[PDB]
This record gives C-alpha cells, sequence and structure tokens, in this order.
C-alpha cells in the first residue's frame, strides 16, 4: 500500500463527496463537479461542471452509461454528460430534500435522501419523482443500493438504519444499532453484508439477509465518514474526520493499513474497479489516490 498521485487544491473548498467510475468525480462546496481522468498513473482534470448555485453535497457515476448525477444545497439534482461535459438536466428535489445520491444498479433511478425521513426515487429519462420510500424517522445522511438491486438501505441523522425491499416498497427491517448519526453506508459486491459508518467512531457490519450485526470495529478517533468496499468482496475502506483512511477485512474484521496523510476531515473515498486504487476526498481539498496489492 502507499500514495500514489495528490492533487492538491483540486477544489477551492471542502469536497463531500467522491465517485469512481478512467473517470473520477468530486462535489464540492465551492459549487461545482468536476470530472478528472485515471490513466497512465496520472489524474488530470477533464470537465470542470457549472451549474449549482450552491456548494456540491453528493454525486455518483452510473456504472452502465457515462453520466455522473450530483445534488446540492440549492435543492436540484443535476445530471451530466461525461462524454462531452455537458448538463443533461436539472430536477427540483425541493429545500434540503436531496442530500446524498446514487444510481440504481441499472442506472434507471437515482435515490436521495431527505430531511423530513423519505428517501425520494427518481427516474434518470423523466426528470420527475417516480416514488418515494419513507421511514417516518429523521434526517437521512446515507442511503445504498444492493449491487443484485433487491434492496435500499439508509442511515438516519438519529441512528436508525432502515432497509427496503426495492420491488414492493415495503419496509422490511428496522435496526436500532448506532445512537449516533450514520454518515455513510454500503452493501458488499454480493449484497449480503451491510456496513455502517457513524458519527460514535464505530462501523458496524450487518448480514442482511438475517438483519443481525455479524461485527463492531473500533479504530476511527472521531465521525466515520464514509465506508466503501473493495470489488474483491474482502475488503473495505473507511474514512474519518480524525484525518485517517482505513483499510480493512471483512472475514478477520481488522485494520490491514491506514494513511494518515490528510491535514483534515476526509469525507469521501471509493476504490476503483479492480480494487488496486483508492481515492480519498475532504476539507483539505486535495484528491489523493492511494495504491492497493
Amino acid at each position: 500500500y502507499g500514495i500514489l498521485f495528490k492533487q492538491e487544491q483540486a477544489h477551492d473548498d471542502a469536497i463531500w463527496s467522491v465517485a469512481w467510475g478512467e473517470t473520477v468525480v468530486t462535489g464540492s462546496l465551492d459549487d461545482l463537479v468536476k470530472v478528472w481522468k485515471w490513466r497512465d498513473e496520472r489524474l488530470d482534470l477533464q470537465w470542470s461542471l457549472e451549474g449549482h448555485q450552491l456548494g456540491v453535497v453528493s454525486v455518483d457515476i452510473s456504472h452502465t452509461l457515462p453520466i455522473a448525477a450530483s445534488s446540492s444545497l440549492d435543492a436540484h439534482i443535476r445530471l451530466w454528460d461525461l462524454e462531452n461535459g455537458k448538463q443533461i438536466k436539472s430536477i427540483d428535489a425541493g429545500p434540503v430534500d436531496a442530500w446524498t445520491l446514487a444510481f440504481s444498479p441499472d442506472s434507471q433511478y437515482l435515490a436521495t435522501g431527505t430531511h423530513v425521513g423519505k428517501v425520494n426515487i427518481f427516474g434518470v429519462e423523466s426528470g420527475k419523482k417516480e416514488y418515494s420510500l419513507d421511514t417516518r424517522g429523521k434526517f437521512i445522511l446515507s442511503i445504498a443500493y444492493s449491487p443484485d438491486g433487491k434492496y435500499l438501505a439508509s442511515g438516519a441523522i438519529d441512528g436508525i438504519i432502515n432497509i427496503f425491499d426495492i420491488a414492493t416498497g415495503k419496509l422490511l427491517h428496522t435496526l436500532e444499532g448506532h445512537a449516533m448519526p450514520i454518515r455513510s453506508l454500503t452493501f458488499s459486491p454480493d449484497s449480503q453484508l451491510l456496513v455502517t459508518a457513524s458519527d460514535d467512531g464505530y462501523i458496524k457490519i450487518y448480514d442482511v439477509q438475517h438483519a443481525n450485526l455479524a461485527g463492531t470495529l473500533s479504530g476511527h478517533a472521531s465521525w466515520v465518514l464514509n465506508v466503501a468496499f473493495c470489488p474483491d468482496d474482502t475488503h473495505f475502506v473507511s474514512s474519518s474526520s480524525d484525518k485517517s483512511v482505513k483499510v480493512w477485512d471483512v472475514g478477520t474484521r481488522t485494520c490491514v493499513h491506514t494513511f494518515f496523510d490528510h491535514q483534515d476531515q476526509v469525507w469521501g473515498v471509493k476504490y476503483n474497479g479492480n480494487g488496486s486504487k483508492i481515492v480519498s476526498v475532504g476539507d483539505d481539498q486535495e484528491i489523493h489516490i492511494y495504491d492497493c496489492p
């Protein structure tokens, strides 16, 4: 493991979210969505996407199509054409009704968490709200689709996690788990495990089928801001307010590596397509790319 490339001043304010598709997409409070090309060991900026009127909260990239989606504090979601750097369309989510974004496995739907306790599912082609999942709870700070397309999970500001059945729209389970905010959750590539991160500094691992807690990892000294899975289905990576990025072994439930070369909160981490690179972004406005064996 090791630091491979650093882009200083990637953005002009905090970068809260990043997605890896060759192509890295970053969302920042400076209002911009930037598209970066990872090629021959280098990162180089391709597009600077203007349109949002206020800071960007979340971004995602479609798995099948060359598009990215951003949500912003300006109450809009924008879809972006990655091939030519232009905006496809802009959707009025509503005031604080658009926090974190995620494309569905097939990129026909885009889900967003709301301040009112709902997960709003938007249609990529139609631009309209196609349906809503209701937790009946509190500010939803994280959402995740299970790769297999069977489930959606949402983590709330008061520590409640909800697992929905995406084909019936019914709430299948509601977990107490944490009592602090859950700013990130992610399903594993085989859709069997659900890993959740929390302000309490603990990462919790749930089996999805039985819905029970499998383990808890200590290792972050402050808020866990992000968790993301390695394609090889065994590793995941976490980032935190404590300025560190950690790589974990799902099987042994232990830390394999920590990177400390960030000087502020690290908000975003993802593995690339073959799990040989990790990208990290945060408050220090830098993009780091790490090499993995």
